[PDB]
């Protein structure tokens, strides 16, 4: 029969809760997400020094290779987000900050969350245009990679591209295609979003050019995409799917799609045979 998915943006409220000092402060993030229904402010976070120092080195390093490694529509947003949003070397942005930013400019939200959702409830949060982000900071000890998602992935990786109307609309169509759908083509989606969203390469005036999320939170891998020691294939979902999703390392594929529009009309013929 058809598995429970949200019908409305408040239904979100039912699947996103689904050393000492550093575990202690990431159970202070944990208990603020857990506490955050759809209508809340997100909870404004002072962070620590080292918290900062970490953004601090990975914004820093990052934006030396934006201008070089990033699609134009990455860096056309930028700019807005420091003017508006508070993106500086010394200043960590609010997550409701960069949340209202994006509702004015795309409709897209941000919602707090504290530890990995389903795939299932993570892409059924993007048909509402809603982004489900964690609020911590990565360990001080690598900048340049992490095998898990901390803020500055969703704040230097994600939120500039959700800001540009044809890629939150990509991703939205993600989303609405997985309401309800079967674990099959739930994972088959998620796969397609992993290599788009989150590990994409895309073709600008003949060049090469990242969009994807983990690539350009990462300074290790946003060089190495690019470098050019990586293998890479043309996006498509038929084959695309297929693909292992690696966590922990490197990618060993990357995709790279034509534009944003045509990477929506290649799934949209997709979902249709799904
Ligand atoms: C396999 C799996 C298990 C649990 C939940 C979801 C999945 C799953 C299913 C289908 C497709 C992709 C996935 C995994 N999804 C993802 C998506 N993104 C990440 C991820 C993204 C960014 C980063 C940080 C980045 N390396 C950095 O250094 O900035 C680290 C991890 C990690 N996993
Ligand atoms: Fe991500």
């Amino acid at each position: 029969s058809v598995p429970w998915f949200p019908k409305k943006i408040s239904d979100l409220d039912h699947c996103a809760n689904r050393d000492n000092v550093y575990r202690k402060r990431r159970k202070y993030f944990a208990d603020l997400a857990m506490n955050y229904k759809h209508g809340d402010p997100i909870p404004k976070v002072e962070f620590t020094e080292e918290e900062i120092k970490t953004w601090g080195t990975v914004f820093r390093e990052l934006n030396k290779l934006y201008p070089t490694h990033a699609c134009r529509e990455y860096l056309k947003n930028l700019p807005l987000l420091s003017k508006y949003c508070g993106y500086r070397e010394d200043n960590i942005p609010q997550l409701e900050d960069v949340s209202n930013f994006l509702k004015e400019r795309t409709g897209f939200s941000i919602r707090p969350v504290a530890g990995y959702l389903s795939p299932r409830d993570f892409l059924s949060g993007l048909a509402f245009r809603v982004f489900h982000c964690t609020q911590y900071v990565r360990h001080s000890s690598d900048p340049f990679y992490t095998p898990e998602p901390d803020t500055c992935h969703e704040l230097l990786g994600h939120v500039p591209l959700l800001a540009e109307p044809s890629f939150a609309q990509f991703s939205q169509e993600i989303g609405l295609a997985s309401l309800g759908a079967s674990e099959e083509a739930v994972q088959k989606l998620a796969t397609c979003y992993f290599f788009t969203v989150e590990f994409g390469l895309c073709k600008q005036d003949g060049q090469l050019r990242v969009f994807g999320a983990g690539l350009l939170s990462s300074i290790s891998e946003l060089k190495h995409a690019l470098s050019g020691h990586a293998k890479v294939k043309p996006f498509d979902p038929k084959i695309t799917c297929k693909q292992e999703c690696l966590i922990t390392t490197f990618q060993d594929v990357y995709f790279v799609s034509e534009s944003f529009e045509d990477a929506k009309e290649k799934m949209r013929e997709f979902t249709k045979t799904i």
